[PDB]
This record gives C-alpha cells, structure tokens and sequence, in this order.
C-alpha cells in the first residue's frame, strides 16, 4: 500500500465531482419537478424516466460525502460503516441507471420503429413492474452485501475509496466481474436500438409523404444519435478499463502499476458520473414542448 501523492489527483476530483453534484441535483430536482409537477398522466417511457431521476438524485446526495473526503485530506475521518454505505450506494444507483435507461431504450425502439398503431398506452403495468422488480433486486444486493462486508471483513480503517485487494473477498470482485459483461450487453442493446431508430428516422423523413412536419424527423433521428453518443462517452471508458481494474487487483503485483490504475478508475468514475447530471438535461433539450418553453422563457 504505496502512500503515493495524490493532491493533484485529490484537487481535481473535488472540482469535478463539486460541479457534476452541483448540475445533477438542479437538473434531478427539475427533473422530478416536470415529472410529477406538470406530468399528469405517465406512459412506460416517463416512469422509467423518473426512476432514472431518482437514482440520480440518490448518486448526487451521495457525492457531497466525496467530495468532502476528496478535500479535507484525503482521510475519512468517520467511521467505515458510512464508508461502506456511500460506496456500495453509489454504485447500486448507477447501475440501477444504467439498467433503466437500457429498458427506455428499447421500449423506445419496440414504440417507434416497429410499432404500427399503438398499445392503448397500457405498457404502464409491466414498466412498474420491471422498475419494482429492479429496485427490489437492487436493494436486495445492496443490504446483503454490506451486511457481509461490515461484519465477515475485519478490514476497518480511517480511509475510504481507496484501492484494495480482493483476496479477502473475492464475491464482490466476481460480482463487479458480472455487472461489467451485463453492462456491456445492455449498452449493446442500447447502441442498436438507437442506431435502428435513427435509421428509420432518416428514412422516413427521406420519404417526405406529407410536407409538414417532414423536418422535425431528422431532427429526431438526430437527437437518437446524440444520446447515444453521450451515452457511450459517458459510461464506455470505465467498463473498458474496469477489466484491467478486475485483473490487476485479484493478484499481487507492484504498486507501480497500482498508482496508475487507481487515477485511472478515479478519472473513469468521474466521466460515468457526469452521465448522472446529463441525462435529465437530455429530456429538456431533445423535448419539442419543452425546448419551445425554454426558448419562448428565456
Ligand atoms: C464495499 C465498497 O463498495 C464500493 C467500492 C467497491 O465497489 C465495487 O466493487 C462495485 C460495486 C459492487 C460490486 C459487487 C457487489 C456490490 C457492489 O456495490 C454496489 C451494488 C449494490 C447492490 C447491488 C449492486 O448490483 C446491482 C445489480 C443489478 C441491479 C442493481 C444493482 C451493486 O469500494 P470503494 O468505495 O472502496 O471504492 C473502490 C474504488 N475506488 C472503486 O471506485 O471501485
């Protein structure tokens, strides 16, 4: 356990993580705000879209704790019960985020793509009832593991975040193996999806059957690919190198690659989290209504 200087790295975490908190919890708060406020109604979209929010909003309550970790000296000085409760949170509301904007992706693709008429808007029980089922698994996960960890781990210590090894516990490494391969097949749910809505877009829109409203179509298919691109940029870096993350710490090596792969996955982790404050920026801009509202406001 190399002591390596980290002040830099330290600085540099706080202000991104300050920022990304600062612009998670306005646009989470406005998020919930429009979704309950002004939304009367709900379809299977908008309820995934608001459980998103809200697991973003649990992420964002959870960053100040880092940050304040981040700039006091880089030493938690609470007990490691809280430390345990913020890490394993923090990641149970990313991936809970990650999982549900994989399911708005593809109920997105079965509406528009395939979709002839409709489904009298009744998707609404299954949407629920996948978002019940998730939250419940996630919190299953969540409450057993550190259950485990606070008494089985005799690992108690005045630090947090930090790199550790997993020879002591090596369940949490092979379950952050497998969230990473599932992870991976739902971004490739999510890239095909959306890569398919924007073709078909652009199709239609080429076709032009009726002049209005023919240009509103590429702007559609346009804002498929911006979210998608955000979405990769934002969460595809991290789980690329979470497997030399996985691989460096299940066996002993030197620190020297240690310092490095530790930057790394803060760098990452920062990246992953600023997802947490764009997506409900993404839902106001990509919004007809919404961005017309915004325009005609300002
Ligand atoms: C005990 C400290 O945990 C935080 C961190 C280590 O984090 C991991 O190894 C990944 C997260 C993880 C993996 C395996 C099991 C539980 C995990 O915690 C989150 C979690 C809870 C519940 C469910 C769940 O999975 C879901 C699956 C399906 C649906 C919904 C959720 C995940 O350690 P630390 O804070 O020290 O940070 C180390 C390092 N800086 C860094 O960032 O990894």
């Amino acid at each position: 356990t190399c002591p390596m200087d980290e002040k830099l790295l330290s600085t540099v975490l706080t202000t991104s993580y300050s920022v990304i908190f600062i612009v998670g919890l306005v646009g989470n708060i406005i998020a919930l705000y429009v979704f309950l406020g002004i939304h009367r109604k709900r379809n299977s979209i908008q309820i995934y879209l608001l459980n998103v929010a809200i697991a973003d909003l649990l992420l964002i309550f959870c960053l100040p704790f880092r940050i304040m970790y981040h700039i006091n000296q880089n030493k938690w000085t609470l007990g490691v019960i809280l430390c345990k409760v913020v890490g394993t949170l923090f990641y149970m509301n990313m991936y809970i985020s990650i999982i549900l904007l994989g399911f708005i992706s593809l109920d997105r693709y079965i509406k528009i793509n395939r979709s002839i008429q409709q489904r009298k808007a009744i998707t609404t029980k299954q949407s629920i009832y996948v978002c019940c089922i998730v939250w419940m698994l996630a919190l299953g996960g969540f409450l057993t593991m550190i259950i485990l960890t606070l008494k089985k781990g005799g690992h108690n210590s005045t630090m947090c975040f930090h790199y550790r090894d997993k020879h002591n516990a090596k369940g949490e490494a092979i379950f952050n193996f497998i969230l990473v391969v599932m992870f991976w097949l739902i971004f490739l749910l999510i890239i095909l999806s959306y890569i398919k809505i924007g073709k078909n877009l652009l199709r239609i829109s080429k076709r032009r059957s009726k002049f209005p409203n023919s240009g509103k179509y590429a702007t559609t298919a346009r804002n498929s690919f911006i979210v998608l691109i955000i979405f990769t940029i934002c969460f595809v870096p991290y789980h690329a190198f979470r497997f030399i993350y996985i691989s460096s710490q299940l066996n002993v090596s030197s620190c020297y690659w240690k310092e490095i792969v530790h930057k790394t996955n803060e760098i990452m982790l920062v990246l992953s989290s600023f997802n947490s404050c764009l997506d409900p920026v993404m839902y106001f801009l990509m919004s007809s209504n919404i961005r017309k509202i915004m325009c005609q406001l300002l």
